[PDB]
């Protein structure tokens, strides 16, 4: 049997990790190992300057109290889970994580299996909030393909399903990520004197062929592998203009 | 050894370690003899923040009566979001990060928040140094290598992404120098160091960065380590398009044959 350490960025109660957990329940060994709230833009965030505090559920989930989705994955392969973990999946997330986004967020940030990654992470994404079902199958149909014959080249393995029936999704994609803009603005918000300020969602849709948006937007399911020379031109900037140097 | 230019730029200035760190503030006033610092940080030691901003909440700004912006429950990203979107008018023209207590060396960066508070996504407002001081003893000596590079941007600009810089714990007359380094790499930190409450929990502190697994000439570990400062110009990445979709079809998933 297959062991797995699901985690995500909305919290241990989240629709989406909850629905995915009872469905890889079925086949495999689930430990969950999630944030105790949402830690939606969490991204690479690992709490060092303060100690963590663990509450187990009745049913043998596991919630990290102030945690980030990083510290699920550190706190479980290196001390919570026993025996390790086969596969670290992060997900089902509530909100896509489509174009260059997935540098900010926490659910493809669980890919941090670096020290565990004899499993490709896999941060399975749900373009909607409605079916998690759908997304969940996919992950399962992913999953039991791995048990079959292993991946070799472990670029994480980011997802992401659009919210859509089982039955209108049109089929699977292989596609690198896109592009947006920066985000420019800021929204504004009045307390009862001061004011409070939220960061503004992400720029425009900029890139958009062989895109992971695109893959989303005509039916299929987006797949995409993630990882994470200019010393001529600094070394002869640094003599440029005198620093480092007397002359 | 290194005096002000006539250069009155701007200068968004942020960091891991909070607006009270001794770090950020040495480098604040040091800055200020030259430039126009405007210090958007945040209200807390953020240390191992990296790319994170708070998505799901509101923010609150505490402004200082001496120019200073502090950010409640705010990441080094926060502040430089807010910094250049609303907070800081005009506009800054450098977004120093630092200088960091404790040294940011081979891939410590990916997790740090200094060199990620060190971003020039938002507009060409980089190359953005991220300074962080191996040791905690001499803040002045790292200030010094700041102002002689910020010196160097107002005399010549350079383009294409960051500047991470490694500033030995010194004084300024036992610097060797400077040398332009690749970032080494650690075996992956793995700690996880368990301490007990007066309840009979347990509660856990994330561990240390691991053991140097790349150390040796034209890299950052050595670099520092002989006596010189170490600069990086660092910039993230997203190739095996066919590996996957051969994966795909092999065991059948996806399609129905």
């Amino acid at each position: 049997s297959m062991r797995i350490l699901l985690s995500n960025d909305d919290g241990v109660h989240a629709p989406g990790i909850q629905t995915l957990a009872k469905a890889l329940r079925e086949f495999a060994d689930v430990q969950v190992v999630a944030p105790d709230r949402n830690r939606s833009g969490a991204s690479n965030s690992l709490t060092l300057e303060s100690s963590l505090r663990t509450f187990t559920f009745d049913n043998g989930d596991i919630a990290v109290q102030m945690g980030t989705p990083t510290d699920c994955v550190y706190l479980g392969v290196n001390a919570l889970m026993r025996p390790r973990p086969d596969i670290v999946v992060s997900g089902i997330n509530a909100g896509p994580n489509l174009g260059d986004d997935v540098i900010y967020s926490g659910t493809v940030a669980a890919a941090m299996a670096g020290r565990h990654l004899g499993f490709p992470a896999l941060a399975v994404s749900l373009n909607g909030y409605q079916h998690y079902d759908t997304a969940a199958a996919v992950t399962c149909a992913l999953l039991r393909g791995l048990s079959r014959e292993p991946l070799r080249t472990g670029r994480i393995l980011n997802v992401n399903v659009p919210d859509l029936p089982l039955a209108q999704v049109k089929g699977i994609r292989v596609t690198r990520c896109g592009s947006r803009h920066p985000a420019d603005k800021v929204i504004p918000q009045e307390d009862p004197g001061n004011t409070l300020y939220w960061i503004g969602p992400p720029g425009d849709k900029y890139d958009a062929p062989d895109t992971d948006f695109a893959a989303v937007d005509e039916g299929y399911v987006s797949v995409t592998p993630l990882h994470v020379s200019a010393h001529d031109v600094v070394s002869d900037w640094l003599d440029s203009v005198g620093v480092g140097t007397q002359w």
